[PDB]
């Protein structure tokens, strides 16, 4: 409907794949070659279904930070025929508040999914289904099960994935350039 909007559906169209795992389907992002991100909760194992075909995963890391506290955030390399369009330019280098994202969802339940959840504040700690998590952003959008893996972007940034909510607010894991230098 915006510019917002655009940026964000020229992310979906290139650079997600629905991913199911024994736990469910997420939208998943694909940031460069054959790496792509999804929330840790989604237990990837030795193998993943990419779009409802059998793929092998070749590595899968849970992030954490420097204190070993949990990040949400799993970088998983896919035994796959075909590379993503490189975005790790749209990554912020530092901690940021933003305003004016969209969180964007593609999967069989939510297909062509695109929300405006407005000012996104640096929120840090949060208790995320009892485990203490950095890096956390906050959004006033009453976020519901099955947006997990979801997108959020502004204009020209690729800010992080949605990893929950508490039925007021919703919550993404930050992505930083620092997690994808190879």
């Amino acid at each position: 409907m915006g510019p917002g909007f655009d940026f964000a559906q020229a992310i979906m169209k290139k650079n997600t794949v629905i991913a199911r795992t024994e736990k469910g389907e997420f939208t998943m992002l694909g940031v460069y070659d054959r790496v792509a991100v999804i929330p840790t909760h989604a237990s990837v194992g030795e193998i993943i279904y990419i779009n409802d075909v059998e793929t092998r995963v070749l590595d899968a890391c849970a992030l954490r930070d420097l204190t070993d506290t949990n990040l949400e955030i799993t970088i998983v390399k896919l035994d796959r025929n075909q590379k993503f369009r490189d975005i790790r330019h749209f990554l912020p280098r530092c901690e940021d508040d933003y305003n004016d994202a969209v969180l964007s969802v593609h999967t069989s339940k939510f297909p062509n999914m695109y929300i405006p959840v407005g000012q996104v504040t640096n929120y840090g700690f949060l208790n995320l289904g009892g485990t203490p998590t950095h890096r956390i952003l906050m959004y006033n959008f009453p976020t519901r099960a099955g947006q997990c893996g979801g997108v959020v972007t502004t204009t020209g940034k690729v800010i992080g994935i949605h990893v929950g909510g508490n039925g007021a607010q919703g919550f993404a894991a930050m992505l930083l350039h620092s997690y994808f230098t190879d």
